[PDB]
């Protein structure tokens, strides 16, 4: 099996250079090596998660600096939701120093997402290239592959794509409005985002996703077919164990608790929220009368978690619950017996931590593609969860909306409940059987193999 020497060029967010990190300690487990290409001073950010420093190498570049980008930008946590067009037009200026770094490292393959120049670059100097992406397949293949005759409405959406392998997906008015104003977003150098990433999808050698073929697969076969080119799964890329420690704090909060009984709610660490929807989220866990531990950022207008807490919140739930805006240790907290639900935004990485783990998934998906689909998929496809309901048009939740999906899922007698729980089982015991990582991965290296 012979060695291989990738270079991995990932958006400038930490939700994809993570998740490009993971999967580079995956393979450096098999002996290949890993050029990291990250922002130079990221790279900090990031050192720790290498678990294999002799064969995973950071590349550090400059981020440029581009008007309306403050000082020292260099991913989307440094910059509002508005400025991301301009990350991504800093991206697209590094293509020269990205060249110098290929000649000289020459990797056999480059892995990239956003850079629609990078297969073009790869290809003229015999490098090949794979759009690894990190969104579930069902995202583009569900959202585009429409015919084309007039723009895209939201009543289009409303059906599926032509010879998709399932039944329509139930999309809210305030998501369908979401969806049809994405498709006109302008994303870097003046580039619609939907071209950026399809000429990546096209001149590509390969496009590849995390999954497996038993709930992916037939994703990424119907796009195969559409776009007539290989679409690879690097598998389900779940968390590898580590032999940790858990804060101590946490170990004796939680071990004060009977078995299965809290509710960790991470809705609201990505990104702040908007006050209204913090209060809602935290009066809502706060009238389910669970244990209760809500790791979220301070919301938007407020430096720390207690001076937005309403007042007299923090005495109603001295026991039971806890506003924590500082980091914690998500695969931790949930691989603890006291832990009993998941409050999760939908993110890629959220929801692979909470299918591994035995809580019962509630799904808050945070505005955005890949998100509603995650939530979809999770809970009107393989029904492994239960979401908050939203405002049809608004978009927006209710403590009343947050305590009943958590009250579903904890009411052992729901018949909802019982069910979620046991699709949830169905699926854990799936992704921890005993091949299929470790066969995924293989197969994987043996596709990149072929690529050559």
């Amino acid at each position: 099996a012979p060695l291989l020497h990738i270079a991995m060029f990932p958006w400038f967010a930490m939700g994809h250079l993570t998740p490009y990190l993971h999967l580079s300690n995956k393979l450096a487990k098999r002996g290949h090596k890993i050029s990291f290409i990250v922002p130079k001073r990221t790279q900090t950010k990031l050192q720790h998660l290498n678990l294999h420093p002799h064969l995973i190498t950071f590349v550090p570049i400059t981020v440029p600096h581009i008007d309306g980008l403050p000082h020292d930008a260099e991913t989307t946590s440094d910059v509002p939701f508005s400025l991301f067009t301009l990350i991504a037009t800093a991206m697209d200026r590094t293509e020269k120093d990205i060249e110098l770094l290929l000649r000289d490292l020459k990797p056999q393959i480059v892995f990239f997402d956003f850079q629609h120049w990078l297969p073009n670059l790869t290809r003229s100097l015999g490098i090949k290239s794979v759009q690894y992406l990190i969104v579930n397949p069902i995202t583009p293949a569900y959202l585009g592959n429409r015919p084309k005759g007039r723009d895209i409405t939201e009543a289009d959406l409303m059906q599926p794509p032509p010879g998709f392998p399932g039944s329509a997906i139930k999309l809210h008015s305030h998501e369908l409005r979401f969806l049809i104003s994405t498709r006109k977003l302008e994303f870097g150098s003046g580039v619609l985002f939907l071209d950026r990433l399809s000429i990546g999808t096209r001149l590509s050698d390969a496009v590849a996703f995390k999954g497996c073929r038993e709930i992916e697969g037939p994703y990424a076969e119907y796009l195969e077919t559409v776009y007539g080119k290989p679409f690879l799964l690097s598998g389900p890329l779940l968390p590898e164990p580590s032999i940790s420690t858990l804060e101590e704090k946490w170990v004796a909060w939680l071990g004060g608790f009977k078995a299965g009984s809290v509710i960790y709610c991470a809705y609201g660490s990505e990104s702040p929220l908007q006050y209204n929807q913090f209060l809602e989220l935290l009066l809502g866990l706060e009238l389910t009368g669970f244990p209760f531990l809500a790791a979220l950022k301070p919301p938007a207008g407020f430096e720390t978690i207690e001076e937005a807490l309403p007042e007299g919140f923090r005495e109603r739930v001295e026991g039971r619950g806890i506003a924590y805006g500082g980091w914690v240790q998500q695969q931790m907290i949930l691989e603890h017996p006291s832990v009993g639900c998941f409050i999760t935004h939908c993110g890629a990485a959220s929801i692979t931590e909470g299918l591994v783990n035995t809580c019962q998934l509630v799904l808050l998906p945070r505005l955005g593609s890949d998100h509603i689909m995650n939530a979809r998929l999770m809970s009107t496809k393989l029904k492994v969860g239960v979401e908050v309901e939203k405002g049809e048009e608004d978009g927006l939740f209710t403590k009343e909306s947050v305590c009943k999906a958590v009250k579903i899922v904890m009411d052992e007698e729901n018949e909802i409940g019982r069910e979620v729980r046991a699709n949830h089982t169905k699926v854990r015991n799936l992704l921890l059987s005993n091949n299929l990582e470790s066969s995924c991965v293989d197969t994987f290296c043996d596709r990149l193999r072929g690529l050559l």
